[PDB]
């Protein structure tokens, strides 16, 4: 009967379910959230369109939202990040999901569009986003629909051209006013990642943001955990699964020393690499120098590093000029959200030899080769399994609490068409939910100790400005 | 010739000059400040009263201020922290300084008052403060001079009696209106410490703050170096100098995991200890757990750890009950708040045996002993040498740019009678000034890249909410 | 065409060749050995029977032996360690290989026996062994063939029942005297691993060793590189691929702190675990303690560790009683050569649920579960890809040099029926061949300095009993 | 004795005693040895001449030897290594000691000679040596006494000149045959350090060794603990006390990656330095590269490192050409046994400015300076306190046992005029004595497990060639 999904192979559902069961044990924050909020059904009547890597971890999130009352449609936010067994389990549970590892860019955007065609008619009333692509579709569509169609005839990348072609097709095919109808019905968006959050604040600042938004990335229990420790665990996992290279004895270069760069550099250092870093920000650079990382330019690194990782959220970090200078069989990859950190398109006239899924060897006219991972897309999710469940539990608890805020706790319009963050009390609660599983025994302040440092015994323990 | 100083012994000057020269090499931020800002002489006409630990590192700051054009008078902000050779080199350079290691509290206050007797007869026009004592003298005198004198007759302590007696003395020995003359001439204060900033925010809230203030404590470069990196460099140094214990093998317990506890745990783990941590903040606790530290209560640690370090800023962290349970010759020290993390008064009826300065052995009735460092005062200052010069360069370069901001960049009254923090471009500038010496090569954004991430090429590169 | 092989799927050959090409770049020792010895063909006339994990790295070894003139037959030395694409590449090159990932124990032993059926008739004249199974088949058959057959009726396990049945089958199906013919024709064996080497010294001390043997494990460039750094890279790789667990925050227990145990503890510690160790040797225990590992018994660790790894080469390290006490979903695995470190057979009456290949969940009557990796067989090879190519280049250059010594350099009978180690000049040469690839710049002793410390400028640099 | 000693200040005895008491708790090996052998008095009749750094740790060894029945005379084996409180405590206990921190080379050698003038007449009958100076005095005097005197007129250093003048003075002043009488009466020497042991094997090879010798350095519980973990603790201790520089981010260069260099590199990396190494031995170089150190020549390092440490046992490692190329205020030191690793003599025509004890600034004609620690003598002992007590307990338990072997257990002449090492049974015993203090619980093999791996349940657990 149920056919409203696109997955690689529904027979993977049982395997998916086994690994989802294992992840539940490792995701105490999600599981406690189900227990606390299940009886309250705060998401009853929510119609959540999610665009977030369709992994086993995400499957636990999906089922949490469903356990709280939500009706759901889902897609991945990257073409290579889906775990097909996870997608199959979600589909077998009767939830619409459109996600295949190795789907094309065309497919990616057609699937994103399928979020907004709700079963039984109508549209979503919430978005849960990672990177802002779903949110961008609604806003670009609404822009074009109100008459400003000129940006669509003017593409400047392959993905961008596919995107514009999609918006034109929806405008042609859907009823008139369809983007405005969606816009009107979306009660809020919660956004997972640094790149997506930037896109939000750009819209808020231009006055074009169409609905309230919560920035989940800037919870301390997301940015200082997921971005940092998740990358610490999953960067080298992606490199090893892709290449099986010996990391001890190698020189690695990491571009960027923000939250993800700090994690990435650590990942490699802990695996035995001698790590160099680039930075444009002098504070971040000084932080890298204080951890004993050599801070150099990509020009200085290009001829000598064995492994290159972009972690900036910026564009044109590793250029064709750098790659021409690289040693034979240098490994290149990207852990930032989008592939344009590396000039992949500049390599497309060269000879590519596919080694295996998400691993390609690219040969230059002088016969030197480079090893490219996931065609420059997120290496941790492309070549491995992304961040482990325990850390994603912290991120996804924050997401769930964000969806509850926007969907259930905005009766008094406390959330306007602006970008908000979760309050410290909720940030601390998320951490508190993860302590027992890892055997942490938290100290309780006596009343006089609490008074002495100016806090309540139950928190919050730190000012909103505190950097951790 | 020059006689406007009070020091232990002016014959120490040559020795002081030799140590200052060595420090300069390790204070590149200050020395670069002299090079870059010297040509414009932005502190020409500044009359700076400084109250800050009269050490060799502070002398390099003093001479940097003078190299930028400033006329200066100086005192220590603490009776014990003066290095007499540093004071003597400053006096021998023709700069009024009133600082002697081990001066009385009465002398401490009379010397503070001498800041305000400018050569030629005026007052200072800038204050550079650590702890707020100089700023408090001005505010207390002003309050009294304006007719509200009752508070001067109600001292809470011996120290307070001495301060109040000083205020009374200045009201009789200086002209009517002297405190109002000082307040009208002070263009700003820059304050380095939490106790001093707390005092500023209390006055600003009560509408009693007499001039603009910059909170230097809050900058990323100041807080990280003073709290994190300085303790990371100096905690184990103090333990070794005091005890010469082998740290490999040993179990250490660190109470608190904010910036000082982070640095302290790291210092100990680096040195080979198996480190446990206590925390009351679930976020900090989760950070400690994710770094591989066992998070336990002090009751669980007490019978177990070989070394204890308090780093909380709170009181009654290590109690008599804990110390009764400790193993024989456990080492106990404090790196946090100046006093009363450890219940030192509770040990007052036990047998104390002095080993050497700042190291005592305490015997209990059951005959187990503990080794106490610095009588439970700060171990990095009592048993070692405090923060290394490079670390102090970060803080003092912040101070220098704050003095420039208030003295030279307030023509348009951007700084009113309120408490401000240094804007991010100056926090970034502090980092920039240290990069050449530590061997960092920074990357410059191209125009399209700066556009892409929504920053100017020259910074600032992060929002004011970014946590690093 | 050529059909003398058993592999999973010959169509994997192209994939295998691509990864073999990638491995060659990472294996400068083997590639330099080909260049040096290829013209002299020192293995022309060798008939090498290899029993060693049929991985991509081993494929480069096989092709090195062939380049030096050897005729070869190959099998894996573990039922789960074959890399099917490697096996397929070797079969497609026309080399007999009998190796499938996930072969049964019966297949395993029948394949081992196929080594000795040389193409055209007759036997091998060299053995290259890892763990001593091939060598044991020859000695056991010889023992039984000479009249001593009682041992064959007393199996101590399923594997032993199968092995004895094989020897019985061979004594019936092969000509009378076949084992003695094999024994007479084997010029030597080189042995890779600690366990196989122990088996060789057992036979040598008993006077039963039938041919000369080189102990390759005790080259410094093997034991202090491949056992140590190889496990440091590959243990956590196995655990991540099998479980995708978050290691930061977890407690792990490693049984053993010899070379493999040292590497294994480091693997886990570098990945973020709090690591405990067991040991029987007080020197190795004290080393673990000085490196900051908690040293405890398995009974102490059993209820509390999240991950258990056996690294001893001994038996009955993790017993049914331990496993009954483990926390729900503890992970258990083995990186020692044989599976009897864990009592897997004691688990066979419990409920086993397969998760995916080499990952099983086992449920006890009280409903707690454990996650078992590779059914207790080598986790690094079973759940991941074994040690990376670079470190295996050192081990396999030693192997190649040992095969040359026994096959080509024994005309004067310098190698009798005893166990030998390669000399320090060859061990230093193996290290030298790897320096350029990793960017090491070696210092040359001035003649006066060489004289001063009593070495030649070209080495050797250390005494034969130097421990590195 | 009452009179028979030279120390800096006998009034320091009480302080010395307090630190000795504290060290005893940290030295379970020595205290266990006193407890076992004190009642057996195995050293009764021994007259031990000890030449070993007169530190607090040595004071515990001396008092152990005395508790075992020994009569003792002692000197330091380095001019800057004495801890004057330690020396004073020994003098106050009535033991002849001639040791002052900062004694001259003339005094050093005169004090060594005093060893041999036994109180009450006669000579020692045992030597305990660290570096071989006491042993060299006997052998050089013997050589000259037997008629071969020409060498005494051909010194190659100032220290040799002093040494040869001493040998001449003794031949002139002592009775005819004095060196032959000493040589006859010495029953053995135990030697602590790698350089001293090299001196012994050289005498043994040329047949000039006059008495049996035990190489203590090559006990596993010495070489793999003291040389390695001791330096890991004490190298950075010396650099910090000497200089107080911030170590995070500094680049350091370590010459040598043997036991001491491995420890030294670890010391600096653990303190936050980015560490480079040099080596001549390709195996040791490959070890350094695999641990992530950049392996470079001193020529490459000279212009760029901030800190240089020589750890080779060789000479002319840091030449005047290297030092001319160093950056201003680079720090230079030596942790090898003698002051010729650095070309200190070539610096003597330059301007030296003393900073504090064991710290000097040397200015070159182009005005760049370097910071020299301890005039190029052992930095850990000269600028700090040497290795901490607990690891010295391991070395000094080996020494005590070696003294017992040579003095009490040579009735059957199992020890000839050659160099021996202690058996593994004793090496293991030393490790066992330290386990309880550090909290190790050792696992006990069942009989079947001991048989399975070919060891006795009580050990030894490893073959004599095992490298740990
Ligand atoms: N699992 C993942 O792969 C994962 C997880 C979290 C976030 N992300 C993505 O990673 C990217 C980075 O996120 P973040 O949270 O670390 O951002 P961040 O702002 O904390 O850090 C980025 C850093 O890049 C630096 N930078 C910018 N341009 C540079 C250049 N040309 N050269 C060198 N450095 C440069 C910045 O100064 C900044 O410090 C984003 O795209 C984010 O969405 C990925
Ligand atoms: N020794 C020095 O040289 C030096 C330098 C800088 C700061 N400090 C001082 O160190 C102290 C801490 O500074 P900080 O910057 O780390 O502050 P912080 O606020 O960043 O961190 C303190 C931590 O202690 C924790 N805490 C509070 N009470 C606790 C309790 N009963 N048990 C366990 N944990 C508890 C808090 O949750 C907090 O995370 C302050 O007093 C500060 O002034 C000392
Ligand atoms: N997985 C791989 O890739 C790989 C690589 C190399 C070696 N190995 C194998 O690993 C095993 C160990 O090799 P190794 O070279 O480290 O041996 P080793 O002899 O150096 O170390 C083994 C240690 O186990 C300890 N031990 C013995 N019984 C014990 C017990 N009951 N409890 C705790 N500790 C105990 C010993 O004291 C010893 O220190 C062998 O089977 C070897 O063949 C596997
Ligand atoms: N300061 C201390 O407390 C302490 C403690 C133990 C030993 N020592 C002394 O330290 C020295 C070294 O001892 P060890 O046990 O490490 O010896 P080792 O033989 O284990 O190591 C010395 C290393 O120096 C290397 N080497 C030699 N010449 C070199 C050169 N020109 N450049 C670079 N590397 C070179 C060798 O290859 C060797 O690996 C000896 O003098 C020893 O007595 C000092």
């Amino acid at each position: 009967g149920f056919t409203d999904y696109i997955v690689k192979d529904i027979a993977l559902a049982d395997f998916g379910r086994k690994e989802i069961s294992l992840a539940e044990t490792e995701m105490p924050g999600l599981m406690a959230t189900r227990e606390e909020y299940g009886p309250k059904q705060p998401l009853k009547g929510a119609r959540i369109a999610g665009s977030l890597h369709m992994t086993i971890q995400t499957a636990v999130l999906i089922e949490t939202l469903a356990a709280l009352g939500a009706d759901i449609r889902w897609v991945s936010c990257n073409i290579y990040s889906t775990q097909d067994h996870a997608a199959a389990a979600i589909a077998a549970a009767g939830i619409p999901v459109f996600a295949v590892k190795g789907e094309t860019l065309t497919e990616y955007w057609d699937y994103t569009a399928k979020l907004f065609d709700w079963h039984g008619g109508g549209t979503p009333n919430m978005i849960l986003d990672d990177g802002g692509d779903a949110t961008m579709l609604v806003h670009a569509g609404y822009r074009a629909e109100q008459g400003d169609t000129a940006f669509l005839d003017k593409p400047g990348s392959e993905e961008e051209e596919i995107f514009y072609a999609l918006v034109k097709r929806l405008l042609k095919e859907k009823p008139k006013g369809w983007f405005a109808e969606i816009a009107k019905n979306i009660k809020g968006v919660s956004e997972e990642t640094t790149t997506g959050v930037h896109r939000l604040y750009e819209m808020a600042n231009k006055g074009t943001l169409l609905f309230p938004a919560i920035n989940v990335n800037d919870s301390v229990t997301k940015s200082k955990f997921d971005n940092l420790y998740g990358c610490r665990e999953s960067l080298v996992d992606g490199i090893r699964r892709g290449t099986d290279v010996m990391l001890s004895g190698k020189v690695a270069m990491v571009a960027g020393f923000g939250d993800v760069g700090k994690g990435s550099a650590a990942s490699l250092r802990q695996a035995g690499c001698r790590v160099m870093v680039s930075e444009v920000d002098p504070i971040c650079a000084l932080q890298a120098a204080m951890e004993g990382y050599e801070v150099v330019t990509m020009e200085d690194a290009a001829p000598r590093a064995d492994i290159f990782v972009t972690a900036t959220g910026n564009k044109d970090i590793i250029t064709i000029e750098h790659m021409r200078a690289m040693k034979d069989r240098a490994i290149v990859c990207n852990i930032g959200h989008f592939d344009n950190e590396i000039q992949i398109a500049s390599l497309r006239n060269l000879k590519w030899t596919n080694i295996k899924p998400q691993v390609d060897e690219i040969e230059f006219p002088d016969k030197h080769r480079i090893i490219m991972l996931s065609e420059g897309r997120l290496v941790n999710l492309g070549n491995a399994m992304g961040h482990p469940s325990f850390v994603m539990s912290a991120s996804f608890t924050n997401q769930t609490l964000a969806q509850i805020e926007l969907f259930a706790n905005n009766k008094d319009s406390k959330y306007a068409k602006k970008v908000y963050v979760l309050p410290k009390t909720l940030d601390e609660k998320v951490a508190r939910l993860h302590l027992a599983k890892i055997g942490v025994k938290l100290t309780e302040l006596r009343k006089d100790q609490a008074d002495y440092i100016g806090v309540k015994q139950e928190g919050p323990y730190k000012s909103d400005h505190y950097r951790y």
